[PDB]
């Protein structure tokens, strides 16, 4: 029968710092993590900023010999993985290994890789295209990598859902560790996509932001003057583990995962649909899966990309949902600060929703000047807001009409 | 307590044929879906052959303008899917949409678009990019494009699991309907990797069989002369759906599925443990979650991809898991004739599993002409072999020690 689960450790690579406690400090002080992209050219781009990682050093977790071999999304991964575990304090052994798992996810893995392995290939030839080409590259190796420098034999395994990975990768990691199959997993997701095919191929469908003069601006979700999201890198990784294994090694728990939904918008391969259906079944399947009233619900990590469409539905999705109770929680996008880590958003943001608990402090919008038209919600504007927080809900949404919620609450 | 999960559809493009009864025929008669690869110039590669689908029609599901917008990775896994609900019978209503999701996964997702789209970039800069580069290349499309065509708003996720996806996607989707998340899935998964980037990639790492002389030889698991895997393109499809909703509509149930485990080899990126300890511990969870006897087993698909090591390790797991029954089973693999489908491997060969089980027949391992050091069991040399099955095993071992292994049992 369906066993608990909590979050004993946590890491990060984020715009805003190579660590959790770096990046948070960045999220209460409203700092932006987006400036022009400086690792390529972008002139001929109509987006020439984004969400960079700023000096990762991959040589704190790899040796450069392993490091060469991997793209850079895998790189991040494993980093924030390595943080999560440590964090934790748990003691991989012969007697426990079987027991631990991996659920690294990302929206669009190794593009950089396959775009330089693509050059050669055209420049070059086939004998130019580099041996790591495969492994250094597929999105299951975040999974792979990790369980082979740590000795984890439990299920080993890893979701794309696009912008919605993080959160599904999360939420199925807990599932697996709440029916028997596993007693403690990593679970999250990373992301780099910043390169020509990724700011060239979003850029083509018009779903990014074009405010290249003010970079830190850009990302202004529920802004009348919001025109798509910002483009962002990193990873986020969480030990997720059943609550008396918890308990009998003397953990320190972050919090508790009492809830998770998904459902399926079924309306369009990129729009989601006006009045946030989708959104709201699956906020409502998470909610029946912790057994909460709406009510509980103090905060909500909103998916909030700063498009038009996506911002507008969430409003929509949360006023059907909590009805009287939408304007007495808190609701913001930290995607305000960060921009859009894809694959890797809703892992930094379940982070995010934890010390959100911890902290008893709502991250602000910022960015958020003039809210739009209906926008009337507590979207916790310009400033961190502390206030009482026993329940946090996370948001992804994604292509394919793909949703996803965690529910986290204090854990005593 | 767990609920139990039935197949009632199939689909499947293949090497072999453009549906399931097509290809079964060519399984069953040991002929061979490799080919050196046309209207592609492959003068500079290593390698110069595989499983290519041959005579695909995408307009029979799709209009062309909708085709135009998706990698053949994505078509492939929308025709196995819409065969396979096609073939269920199932009926989509108001009343059960919500209860009807997708795991359609693949491994290596839009190579062919990620080649054509780099061209454009290289060439011309990024404005010639298409609009509909991302949705239309990223893995989860196919769960996202069917659930919109069919009105599913159950779970909508995609895995990515290198060579163990189709056989994960299949049995985490099993586990949605076995606790009561969903009452049907449409699970498996979808490949096309025959561009310059999959062969050239693998043929960097020397995965690849070389033998440009005699393809139809080239995949021969256990065999002396075996000199890597043959790369092949295709999909596999199968509506998973609860017993006693598949009862009460009166469906045609193929088989049961009883079982899956899952386990990580964490030993090497690429290669498994010489003695397959790690696939042996996934038959061993598969078995326990099933509630079966190792001597219950009757039929192993094996995973059997004509590398070296990989076949060796099958063999080890296999006579370690069943001991003194190891030599009354029979073990083959499909991939003697239809090259490695890479993501969707697990799927067409859970496909194959439920056959074998239907028809009471072990398919062949053709080119097994010289059983290598230690290759002493039924491997179903050369013909097919009809006989008692009751219970058949499918695994799966990919890139990153990862594993995954699907039971099913006749069902009556
Ligand atoms: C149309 O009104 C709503 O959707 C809000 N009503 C709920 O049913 C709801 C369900 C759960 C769980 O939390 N809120």
């Amino acid at each position: 029968s369906r066993r608990r689960v909590v979050i004993t450790g946590m890491g990060m690579l984020s715009p805003l710092g190579l660590d959790v406690p770096s990046s948070w400090e960045g999220i209460l002080a409203g700092r932006s993590g987006i400036a022009p992209i400086e690792h390529m050219d972008l002139s001929a781009y109509s987006t020439r900023f984004g969400g960079s990682v700023k000096g990762f050093n991959v040589e704190e977790y790899l040796s450069a010999k392993e490091a060469r071999k991997l793209d850079l999304f895998i790189q991040y991964g494993l980093a924030a993985s390595f943080q999560a575990v440590r964090d934790s304090g748990l003691e991989v052994t012969d007697a426990n290994r079987e027991r631990i798992g991996v659920s690294m996810g990302s929206g669009i893995g190794g593009l950089t890789n396959i775009e330089n392995n693509c050059r050669s290939l055209f420049e070059q030839g086939p004998r130019r295209i580099s041996p790591f080409f495969v492994p250094g590259s597929i999105i299951n190796m975040v999974s792979g990598f990790l369980s082979i420098h740590l000795g984890l034999q439990g299920p080993n395994y890893a979701l794309t859902t696009a912008q919605t990975t993080g959160t599904h990768s999360i939420g199925m990691a807990a599932r697996n560790i709440a029916y028997g199959e596993a007693d403690v997993m990593v679970a999250g997701g990373s992301e780099m996509a910043a390169c020509g095919l990724g700011l060239g191929g979003f850029g083509a469908a018009r779903a990014l932001s074009t405010r290249n003069d003010e970079p830190t601006r850009a990302s202004r979700p529920w802004d009348r003057d919001r025109d798509g999201f910002v483009l962002s890198d990193g990873s986020g990784a969480l030990v997720l583990e059943e609550l008396e294994h918890a308990r009998a090694r003397g953990a320190r728990i972050y919090a508790e995962l009492v809830g998770f939904g998904m459902s399926g918008d079924a309306f369009h391969m990129t729009a989601p649909p006006e009045d946030g259906a989708g959104a709201a079944r699956c906020m409502k399947n998470a909610l029946r899966d912790a057994g909460l009233d709406p009510r509980q619900v103090d905060y909500i990590n909103a998916h909030g990309t700063s498009t038009p469409a996506g911002d507008i539905a969430e409003i929509a999705a949360v006023k059907s949902v909590f009805g009287e109770h939408a304007h007495a929680l808190s609701m913001s996008s930290t995607k305000s600060m960060t921009g859009h880590l894809l694959g890797a958003a809703g892992a930094v943001e379940a982070i995010f929703s934890v010390l959100a608990l911890r902290d008893q402090v709502a991250p602000p919008t910022i960015n958020l000047d003039n809210p739009d038209e209906g926008c009337d919600l507590d979207l916790v504007a310009h400033e961190a807001k502390p206030r009482k927080i026993d329940v946090a809900l996370s948001n992804s949404f994604g292509f394919g009409g793909t949703n996803g919620t965690l529910v986290f609450r204090r854990f005593a």
